[PDB]
């Protein structure tokens, strides 16, 4: 007969549905594709496509809602067909605007806005953007909005994807990248002190650096303080021009271009 046959949706999107039907043998002038929400009194929308084309994309919809789509075949110059109709639900919406709230050498913390759809939970994946590493997966409850992914590697750009979970399908991921910082220098050991000098050695972190920054400040007394920039191939420092009988805090920051380590700190007093 003249009714279209085997109407189905072939691709579902939070905002769009792609439908297709069987092209009839004798040519049709044009089709009438009405669509509206299943059980909603808001006005139905409708558009036409030429008889040559056997597919249609319905755009500008809402996510996670059931739609009824109806197709008519027009032949006159008019004369309409019997309606063929299907119902389908759009894909649930994704969370939005993710924030990175904390970045360390082995973890990244993120916060996101909840999806608008009803959600049963979240699935969060973390994988390196370029280096072919493993994909870590963590699950969050429906009312959760923040997560910390531990077990990461230093100065690695990670891709963090958040998926909203729902029985009627899972959302598309909310995606954000972040770079972990560098480990701190280990075992800041003070080796020697003189009236005006200070000598400190440390263990370097386990990633290649661009240099070090050392700063020494008196804790309770006041006077000039010192900052020193070191080469990456440094395991010790000697800071001169200090004051006698002074409590000096010493901190060493590892540097990798824009990446700054958390300090290895200690305090020591100069000789009498």
């Amino acid at each position: 007969s003249d009714v279209p046959r085997d109407l189905e949706v072939v691709a579902a999107t939070p905002t769009s549905l792609l439908i297709s039907w069987d092209a009839p043998a004798v040519t049709v002038r044009y089709y009438r594709i009405t669509y509206g929400e299943t059980g909603g009194n808001s006005p139905v929308q409708e558009f036409t496509v030429p008889g040559s084309k056997s597919t249609a994309t319905i755009s500008g919809l809402k996510p996670g809602v059931d739609y009824t789509i109806t197709v008519y075949a027009v032949t006159g110059r008019p004369a309409s067909s019997k309606p063929i109709s299907i119902n389908y639900r759009t894909e649930i919406d994704k969370p939005s605007q993710m924030q990175v709230t904390d970045v360390q050498d082995n973890s990244i913390s993120v916060k996101w806005l909840p999806s608008s759809s009803p959600v049963t939970g979240y699935r969060v994946t973390t994988t390196p953007k370029n280096g072919p590493g493993p994909t870590k997966t963590k699950t969050a409850g429906p009312d959760q909005t923040e997560m910390t992914i531990e077990g990461l590697q230093p100065t690695v750009e990670y891709v963090v994807s958040v998926y909203a979970q729902n029985p009627s399908g899972e959302s598309q991921p909310l995606v954000q990248t972040a770079v972990t910082t560098i480990p701190a220098p280990t075992d800041l050991k003070f080796t020697q002190g003189t009236p005006t000098s200070l000598s400190a050695q440390w263990t370097p972190p386990n990633v290649q650096l661009t240099g070090y920054r050392v700063r020494v400040t008196p804790k309770e007394k006041t006077g000039p303080m010192k900052e020193i920039n070191l080469a990456p191939d440094s395991s010790s420092v000697v800071v001169s021009g200090l004051m006698v009988a002074t409590k000096y805090e010493v901190s060493v920051y590892a540097l990798k271009d824009t990446l700054t380590s958390r300090p290895a700190q200690g305090v020591v007093t100069t000789l009498e």
